[PDB]
DNA sequence: TGCGCCGGCGC
DNA sequence: TGCGCCGGCGC
DNA sequence: TGCGCCGGCGC
DNA sequence: TGCGCCGGCGC
């Protein structure tokens, strides 16, 4: 049959189709297009043909398509990542946090101290104002790793006891919390202004961490390379951007002769800023 | 037996005593102390006593203790990290880079674009000037990961063929290099001004990466908490600092009844900015 | 009569009213409210009463209200700033750039080199991909300062000739461009996601500058302190946020007893992150 | 007469020759040279010759040349900047801070919150640890601006009463302190590692400011371009570097026929990363 | 070579 | 309540 | 006091 | 064409 990552990739698409997240309205507008832009329209039509989309229905409201894209991205990650246990073992959990959560990063080892700052600020309003703060990281999807018992550390050799390596992050106990492995931002579609919150979130993770920075990634179904470029280009905040259908996007850009769009596409891909959704699970194993 | 990490820790200490790196001169000054300062003198002597330091010899040139401390840290990480294959598998290398070689990080995937950038500056002086920046990132010790065969991704299951997950960093071939896993900076002793180059370096890794940030840590044998804090305190550049002899420092701070410095020790240690050398191998397995 | 800044402040409001930028629809929704949020509705109603708004008309499309708010903010700045010539002299120009421009910062001394990087990237696609780039700063409104002749430098004393101070930024000649004094972002209303492009723009200005960083400021008519807070709180990117009607906002928060909103309001104002529109001209003279 | 800035420049040089800061020891080593290196030896001797350095004495202790170079830079800036009141008016102070005093920038408006932050850490150790960071920003030389009376804002026109522009930074009273205009770091000579503390400091000013960023510059007497470049190259932390004797350096680089170093000089100078001491007073008037 | 190592100690 | 989701489209 | 200055020179 | 504007509102 298919290789399993290939099957999960199609499962991923099938859920977008089945849910009418991806569909075409009766004016021929594919639902991830900017219907008032010809290039967006054409690129999204082609991807949707390549994905064998057939349903005709009205575009879903954006809150609905945004939410569903996250859940569906979340299910793909969890399912594929859990097959990489021999390359990246651990007690992994993949969670869609939500578009309504907050303070959630403080749940995790590298950012726990942010609980203490918040509580300090609410108690002392002078401290609140004097503070820079910035404890507002609300990821769409997290991947976390729970902590390991000595039994696991000492699986094959007597490596540790209670008198050595007493601060190691992976060691369960002393009120240690789970590690944040990845923050995954989802963008069903992009406009260059609303795309920038992924950068500020990446930036917040970078500047406030105690310990190893998580993976910071963005997944998008945006059809146009230019809008993808407002989040993908540049370094420092975002590790890499992953497209819901890269291969399909490549094909359509080639057959349409949007030559600047194709050039921008290769700049990002060859520039290590844009990958396929199927590359994400393995990139989470590095 | 002792746990193996406790044995490794004692081997790291005995390399510093045996190699005359950590020793006491004819005036009673321990060789990581700042002899002009009573507290640094007393804290360092206290650490040497708890390490059972016995040798009398004159302080080595700075350049020699610097290099030697670095080799011995490098050997500790390599021997101890190799025990952790079941929690962080792979084909790992640990290397002690040096000022001799140039453009070292650019041999690794997340920073390879820096070669192209330098070649571009080199041929066009107008471009060299426009970009401004030249010199590039040179950590003391790096840990790198070699890439993985398809047979090993597919060890258990038919996960990938050559038509899926084709940009994934860990996958061998496709114009791929090894991955930088960790940048480890060493400071045998510290002065607050010359500590800061570990921060500019950390920042360079951060801002320039394509892919997940490496581990960015500092290992130091500095005796006084105030000097350690010049590098330890704060977040954003350094993941964590590792003391060469944390338990002994804590113990001497208590015995010398230096409460202000004991406070600062705990600010750092309780604040997750400072740990023992022995936490580092497990911290690199996150 | 009124002090002149007070008159410009009312002129500013009158243009928002006259243009129906600020008005109330026939359901009682004030046009800067989020009509589906009760607190937004109530706060905007009160400000609009305090500004003596009377017109009833349908909300303008967002592209129209956004554009007009910029022009109107632009006219206020220019007009008031030009009265500060004795505190901040110079050949000043205030320009609404537009929501369609690009590369415009490269027009200015501190960012000119960005022209060279763009031209280098389009010529060499390998260089394009290898590049980090990030020359995408599109301010809404700029303030610039043209360069000064020796006659002005030497107005009262013979300070300079052609053999001293030959690189001074303010000196006209040798193909020197005008200085960027300020970038002013306008946000008629806010949602926390679309607010973050002001941060990335501020960040781009910070990281790419050669010479003194411009003022980086945000002007907003957003009624709710919480949405204002998604751009105002935190430091490093934005110098300060200026509200189109702060005094009115203070009054209404007090009379409504939204006590957490009032607390957040004082956190920002007392925390030097939020000011009135009338404070901007003087803050541009520092 | 010479132009006044040319006279000031010669007075700055003669303070270094007369004060024995810049001199040649009995071995022919000029006192800002690294005697072990032929190029630094030759470039420094060449600069001393063009400055008409005549004194023979032994090199002063590092601590003394460091401090003395700093006082003399400070005096140059103060005397020359005072001539620029017609292009940058105000009530300016120039001061040479020192390691003796602590929490110096916090006396200025944009960084006053740092006092509150430190007081908060000091009373609550859990908070001190949560925040992590303690120590704070200590530039070598600062230029500050005192605040302005209402009579002077209203000198020409009735601009403001007490009901408008009530949070404006420049306006005296209302719980206002002076403004930090410039942070000036000095490095009599450089080594690449100890250069980097001017970068961490620059970054601290950047990231922590409430209001416009101060001028952030470095003045250095370092002879070799490679060492100057360790601080000069790049953007984001330092606005610009200023050489103590740029014309003389350029001239010696040409006469010594050191083409590689001449290149690097131009990369820096043409790239707007390096200028002469004499450009600094006008650069602070931007 | 020259970069970046650490040390001594003045302010 | 409220935060952040995407969509329509003018300038 | 102790922080942050610069210097010598090994690798 | 295309970039960035704001608005409606679900989850
Ligand atoms: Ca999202
Ligand atoms: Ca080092
Ligand atoms: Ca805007
Ligand atoms: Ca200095
Ligand atoms: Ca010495």
């Amino acid at each position: 049959m298919q290789p399993l990552f290939t099957q999960e990739r199609r499962i991923f698409h099938k859920k977008l189709l089945d849910g009418n997240i991806l569909a075409t309205n009766n004016r021929g507008v594919v639902s991830n297009a900017d219907g008032s832009n010809t290039r967006s329209f054409n690129i999204a039509k082609g991807i949707a043909d390549l994905l064998h989309s057939e349903t005709v229905s009205e575009r879903l409201p954006g809150q609905t398509s945004g939410n569903a894209f996250e859940a569906i991205c979340s299910e793909f990650v969890q399912s594929a990542f859990e097959k990489l246990q021999h390359i990246r073992p651990g007690d992994w959990n993949v969670k869609q946090v939500g578009s309504r959560n907050r303070l959630e990063i403080a749940r995790y080892q590298q950012y726990a101290h942010l609980t203490a700052l918040a509580k300090a600020a609410e108690e002392n309003p002078e401290l609140a104002a004097a503070l820079g703060s910035d404890y507002t990281i609300t990821p769409d999807i997290i991947v976390t790793r729970n902590l390991i018992a000595d039994a696991e550390i000492n699986r094959n050799e007597f490596l540790v006891d209670e008198n050595i390596a007493t601060y190691a992050s992976l060691r369960a106990g002393n009120g240690n919390m789970p590690l944040l492995h990845a923050s995954i931002s989802c963008k069903w579609t992009i406009r260059s202004d609303r795309a920038q919150n992924a950068r500020s979130e990446g930036l917040n993770l970078v500047r406030n961490r105690k310990g190893r920075l998580p993976h910071i990634v963005v997944v998008t179904a945006e059809p146009t390379p230019s809008r993808i470029s407002s989040i993908a280009l540049g370094t420092g905040e975002i590790d890499c951007v992953y497209h819901f259908a890269l291969y399909e996007l490549e094909q359509i850009l080639q057959s349409l002769n949007y030559e600047d769009a194709l050039d921008l596409f290769y700049i990002m891909v060859n520039g290590k800023r844009l990958k396929d959704i199927s590359d994400l699970p393995l990139d989470l194993a590095v």
